[PDB]
């Protein structure tokens, strides 16, 4: 029994090391949007987390997070989006502070052949003085409290089939 | 209980099945045994792992009747493809209209002699219901009931070490 | 047993997903100090990288290391080797394996503040080395195959710079990939 469980834990860890951006891109699907939005309205600062992902194979380990009902200046009125640098297996091989351009998008879920998608996008340029980007060891989220308002999110296909797509594109 | 813990990992592995520059290579092992099973069970269809054409692309699945079906029954290998519901469907153009190239690979040492692959190409038919957006008649896929005859498959190295390779290249 | 069979099937599926990143495998060897002491006590003690495909539908390779050395490097050097393993796509490939291989022991220094001085060896696989031949049966069944460097880096040199950092070493194997085609 102990062997089968240690085996499952080993495979789960292996799967997590396979979470890697595609040309620096992570697309995070937040399902059950309708329910999760009501949970966030009942509990201020309830945060959703993406799976951890490597920017590129043997790169930085990052994690996207979202407040469906918002946080800080966006609390109760906006979707808020953040990213964090996590301790990664290959940190000693990397340049510090983390200084890669990060592009956040909330995807417009429209068929591109029928209508041009109108994604909500913002490009983050890390400040080398912010502690957030320093080598882990030697949370620290960085992002936007007012990414998209509750009124604006209903104006395009940002929510479709009770799901939203958050895109984080890291310049490699 | 653990059947679903294992099914969670199996589902994640399926999400990691992605074409290499739009290419899926599907190995059908135990050819002799499976061919005999196909002769005894005419509705016996082999399925490839499901795969994404590209990261965040269309989810497809290749299938084969080793003893053939329809007009190829008992005389040919029949090859088909289907669109399956994918996690990113709302981001894609519909109907699926990307050129698909099927090849049965000649397993000849390329350093010795030029392998003579058996190849067919098609542009997906917009009137084929399965090429339309999933969720929006026969359960059969789209393809070739007469891909290669049983006489031709025994020539060259189409069957080698009791295995055949099916290649499906999707124009990205 | 049914769940145990399922675990081994998933483990095989995960191995098929071990693919180099643009032909690159980076292998982290943790607990370096302890493993060096174990290797001093057991001369044949060999560390193995996970098996990996050079590229999707490519060659299956595996890197190996003797922390206390093998052959001419025994007791004085780290020895590095690579071998071809039976892969699912072997019958579609050119044999013998002839793609350029570059081995590196990584100097774990921040590249932005100091130039890391990696220890490197490059080679064009010799067509006469039995391992680089197509994998696969005779009455003689042994494991002596892999080509390499018995004297990759000396024990004196590995203690310089940042080759060992946080009790770990990084071994890099970069393999030459098929060239992309372009129509003019
Ligand atoms: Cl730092
Ligand atoms: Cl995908
Ligand atoms: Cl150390």
């Amino acid at each position: 029994v102990s062997r089968q469980r240690q085996e499952l834990q080993e495979l789960r860890r292996e799967l997590e090391e396979l979470s890697v951006g595609s040309d620096g891109v992570l697309i995070w699907k937040i399902g059950s949007y309708g329910r999760r939005l009501q949970e966030a309205k009942a509990k201020p600062n309830l945060e959703c987390f993406s799976p951890a992902f490597y920017t590129h194979k043997y790169g930085y380990k990052l994690q996207v997070s979202a407040f469906l009902n918002g946080n800080g200046s966006g609390e109760g009125t906006h979707l808020s989006l953040y990213i964090r640098v996590l301790p990664g297996a290959f940190d000693n091989l990397l340049e510090w502070p983390f200084a890669r351009r990060v592009t956040f998008s909330l995807l417009d879920q429209s068929d591109p052949g029928l209508a041009k998608p109108q994604h909500v996008t913002e490009t983050f340029h890390p400040d080398p003085n912010w502690k957030n980007f320093q080598k882990p060891g030697t949370s620290l989220g960085f992002g936007y409290p007012k990414f998209i308002s509750h009124q604006d999110i209903r104006k395009r296909n940002y929510v479709r089939d009770d799901a939203v797509f958050i895109r984080a594109a890291v310049e490699l």
